[PDB]
């Protein structure tokens, strides 16, 4: 007897996904007739020939060893309903012949015979024998047909070892892998799913002009870098070592997500600020519709309140801008409001305390960089300047004022001193960004532990280049705390010059280069050699959503020449490059959370103590809580590669992962290919390790790093982004004005108001969930693997997490922790590991989405 395999295929419109036909506004989605398919009759354009599926057997072989072939078959029917049909899909039923002899089927080929594309999403087949269902996940966009030499292939949901593959599917499996790798040629297509690296040769313009060029990262020992996506362009004609400028960035086609809200679509949102909104607000400062300037301190409060008065002409053009609308609040005609930030919601003037500045180094924006003082005076990496062989000139008797009376050795003995030290990577760069518009100090701050557990600052030390040359040094001046007089205002100032560094290193280096770029070189090694039902590639994938995507974005209109990272940020022009610089330092191991604790001296190893590790101050936000996460990150992750691998044999025998992570490291991070703290694949413990760092930066540093930026810094008085004046001295007119009128003295000081609008409307949307978000292992999609011991395993990671977000919220609930809420009585958030859409100071994504 023939029986016929029932079949389920779940698939979603392009139209239902796309931005530009999406390009009506969303704004509640889950829903509509939870979108049945059915309904608008055009789901009968599927249901003739023009959709074809090709069952493949897992158990019965050919000639030449590969799985046997079912006949193409094609869709048959509309189905209407189904209990887990989402919103925005479709549903459609096909019936497949097989028998006693075709055998158990465990992958299918796809072929789109129709004009559009269209993202199949699932296969469900309800079968013949002593078999359950089988759930096939697909999650990716089937263009038409006439363009692939082979065929769409797609697995079922079992994992599997390259050891535990079907026979008849080792081929299939193989031959996917190679497709997805390519052969490094060609200009790469939207319709392409292939993944390879180049180096970022990408964001300079030299055609436009030889000002437009940029230097390569990567490739080099001045300049290494992690490699990028490969796209095909051709050379620019001035440079050949460098790639052709487009508006149109390519990544392998099922890296980019589509999205059912409009409003969702936060790329679109963000090359929009970039080619809309920018220019139609240059225009209104250039022209003469509003004030270049900020004239007092409320007048940067009232964009919050009554907004950017702006002529109905500009408005009209920047209001009606789809995914714009979530992050411009528009009272009519002449307003364009900013959400009120978080570090404001209580106080305004908090802001500017002592205690403030130094907690939100623990627990702001940037709360990973301050070290443990254990030495004194402070000394300087550099080299031939003359300051690593001398040293900061903060002394021992700047040092002695108020609060304990120990010494400064004592100080440093009972651990009570701390460092922001923001000196080496700015000063080498320094005579040549304070000879553009750009006014900057190279700076160190030294802290002070108080009796309540809170950071006091004590010594501010500014440093300019050179009187006489490099080879002489740095000059410095030092201030200190006050809090009357004219005397708090150049303290005020000096914390501004502070900040303004930290911004700086928090958007290249804290943000860009250790999360975003540093996480695709591993997303592409994943796909070249781990495969989709590979064990390791299904741990890993979550944590790479969106993520090639918003770096396409970044390299076409963030971290490219005149965007938004240089109009806006410290380093300017030299932005990128100094990043790369900093990335001969990049470590892969001393990213584990305990490494870096311990390395900058904030934490020590105790293994009397929760994590096996102690504080050094316990009160460290990001950090305490940050510990958390870590531990059952890597709680999980262990757990999941210890149930696969019985020894570690069986992991040095695994081929794919072994290939995998040669790629990355020869390859991908292959200006690093010689260094000696790399894992090698040789333990169990060690792809562990490694394994626990790609999520811990994809996901809980990334958000750490990320969603509290818009919060900290949409106060642009909090977090200024350049200082474009020197400190006022004694005699001068600066300095009286600096006494008469200090706010104004201090908005002169920082980003103007024009670029103040760029940056936040850049980092509002920086800082926003998207809606369809997929949180920190709570989450997935739907079916991801039929292995129930994972399936377990991944639960009890969720449970975990849940746990852990009610003992944080506990934390947030006391009152003796005070560095988690500070003056500004904003609770640290930042890694409570689930969230609503929207502007939220909360919520850890599995992966960098924005
Ligand atoms: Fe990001």
């Amino acid at each position: 007897r023939g029986h016929k395999i029932k079949g389920t295929v779940v698939l979603m419109r392009k139209n239902v996904l796309d931005v530009n036909s999406v390009t009506s506004v969303g704004g509640i989605i889950g829903q509509g007739l939870d979108l049945v398919g059915s309904t608008l009759d055009t789901l009968t354009a599927f249901l003739g020939r023009s959709v074809s599926l090709q069952l493949i057997s897992a158990t019965k072989a050919d000639a030449n060893g590969k799985g046997k072939l079912g006949k193409a078959t094609f869709l048959e029917g509309i189905i209407t309903s189904l209990p887990t049909l989402g919103a925005g899909q479709s549903a459609f039923k096909i019936n497949f012949e097989w028998d006693d002899g075709s055998g158990i089927p465990g992958a299918f080929y796809i072929k789109n015979f129709m004009q559009t594309e269209f993202f199949l999403v699932s296969l469900t087949l309800e079968d013949i024998p002593n078999h359950g269902s089988i759930h096939f996940v697909c999650n990716s966009w089937i263009y038409n047909a006439k363009l692939f030499k082979s065929d769409r292939i797609f697995f079922a949901n079992q994992t599997y070892l390259p050891s535990e593959t079907p026979a008849p599917l080792v081929k299939y499996r193989e031959e996917e892998l190679h497709n997805l790798r390519g052969d490094g040629t060609g200009e790469r297509k939207e319709w392409e799913r292939i993944y390879d690296y180049d180096v970022y040769n990408d964001l300079g313009d030299p055609d436009k002009g030889e000002n437009h060029a940029r230097p390569v990262l990567g490739g080099n020992d001045t300049f290494p870098y992690p490699r990028r996506g490969r796209t095909g362009r051709k050379p620019t004609r001035k440079d050949p070592n460098s790639e052709s400028r487009s508006n149109d960035v390519y990544l392998p086609r099922d890296e980019a997500f589509g999205h059912l809200k409009s409003s969702d679509f936060l790329t679109y949102g963000l090359k929009s600020v970039s080619q809309n909104v920018l220019p139609l607000l240059q225009s209104a400062f250039d022209l003469n519709f509003t004030p270049r300037e900020f004239d007092s301190f409320d007048e940067v409060h009232g964009l919050y309140s009554g907004g950017i008065k702006l002529p109905t002409d500009i408005i009209s053009k920047i209001s009606p801008l789809p995914v714009l609308k979530e992050i411009f609040r528009t009272d009519g005609e002449q307003a364009l409001k900013f959400p009120p930030p978080k570090v404001i919601q209580v106080s305004k003037s908090a802001w500017m305390t002592d205690e403030e500045f130094a907690r939100e180094m623990l627990a702001g924006v940037n709360p990973n960089l301050i070290r443990c003082l254990k030495d004194f005076p402070p000394r300087s990496k550099l080299d031939s300047q003359v300051y690593g062989d001398h040293t900061s000139q903060i002394t021992k008797e700047h040092l002695e004022p108020n609060l304990e009376g120990l010494t400064v050795d004592e100080a440093i003995q009972n651990k009570r001193l701390f460092l922001l030290d923001h000196h080496d990577p700015i000063m080498p760069y320094l005579r040549r960004i304070n000879a553009t518009s750009t006014k900057a100090y190279a700076t160190r701050t030294i802290l002070f532990l108080k009796n309540d557990g809170t950071l006091r600052p004590l010594a501010i030390e500014l440093s300019l280049p050179h009187p006489q040359g490099d080879q002489s040094g740095a000059f410095s001046q030092v201030f200190l705390p006050a809090d009357e007089g004219v005397e708090s205002s150049i303290w005020l100032l000096a914390k501004a010059y502070v900040v303004v560094n930290d911004s700086c290193y928090h958007q290249l280096v804290s943000h860009w280069l250790n999360t975003h770029a540093v996480v695709e070189p591993f997303i592409i090694a994943t796909n070249r050699h781990l495969s989709v039902v590979h064990p390791i590639y299904k741990l890993l994938h979550p944590h790479y959503r969106d993520t090639m995507n918003i770096n396409g974005l970044a390299r076409l209109s963030l971290v490219n020449d005149g965007g938004v990272i240089e109009q806006t940020f410290l380093w300017g022009r030299y932005s990128v490059e100094m990043s790369a610089v900093v990335y001969k330092d990049w470590v892969f191991t001393d990213q584990a959370l305990p490494a870096d604790l311990i390395k900058r001296g904030m934490a020590i190893e105790d293994p009397s103590c929760p994590h096996g590790i102690r504080l050094v101050i316990e009160d460290y936000p990001y950090t305490v809580d940050g510990l958390e996460i870590w531990d059952a990150i890597k709680t999980w992750v262990h757990e999941y590669v210890f149930l696969y691998y019985k020894s570690d044999d069986t992991l040095r025998e695994d081929p794919e992962l072994q290939a995998c992570w040669k790629e990355l490291v020869e390859v991908g991070h292959g200006d690093k290919k010689n260094e000696p703290w790399w894992p090698k694949m040789q333990t169990r413990e060690e792809l562990v390790e490694a394994c626990a760092i790609i999520i811990w930066t994809a996901s809980a540093l990334h958000a750490a790093v990320n969603f509290g930026q818009y919060p900290y810094g949409g106060l642009i008085l909090n977090r200024p982004t350049l200082s474009r004046r020197f400190m006022p001295e004694k005699g001068s007119a600066e300095y009286e004005e600096l006494r008469k009128n200090p706010q104004k003295a201090y908005l002169k000081t920082i980003t103007p108001k024009f670029q103040t609008l760029i940056d936040l409307s850049v980092i509002e949307i920086l800082s926003r969930h998207a809606s369809d978000e997929v949180y920190l292992g709570e989450r997935d999609n739907p079916n991801w693997t039929s292995d129930t011991r994972a399936l377990e395993a991944f639960k009890r990671f969720g449970n975990k997490l849940a746990q852990i977000e009610n003992k944080l919220s506990e934390r947030n609930n006391d009152e003796k922790l005070r560095n988690r809420c500070g003056p500004v009585q904003m609770p640290y958030t930042l890694l409570l590991p689930s969230s609503k859409e929207g502007l939220t100071f909360r919520g850890i994504p599995n992966s960098i989405s924005i």
